[PDB]
């Protein structure tokens, strides 16, 4: 699993 | 942005 | 399963 | 804009 | 399944 | 823009 | 799955 | 901009 | 920006 | 999985 | 700018 | 696991 936030 | 990978 | 919002 | 694959 | 909005 | 593809 | 926000 | 590939 | 990776 | 913010 | 890939 | 922040 993977999460992006800019 | 944001993005989810599961 | 994958989600992106901007 | 939105976007979701499930 | 997969659904998009902008 | 966006694109997805699954 | 694949997703491009741009 | 982002990308998400998995 | 943050991203993590589990 | 594999994420970029640019 | 950020990257990750796991 | 490889992440950068530039």
């Amino acid at each position: 699993a993977m999460m992006a936030a800019a």
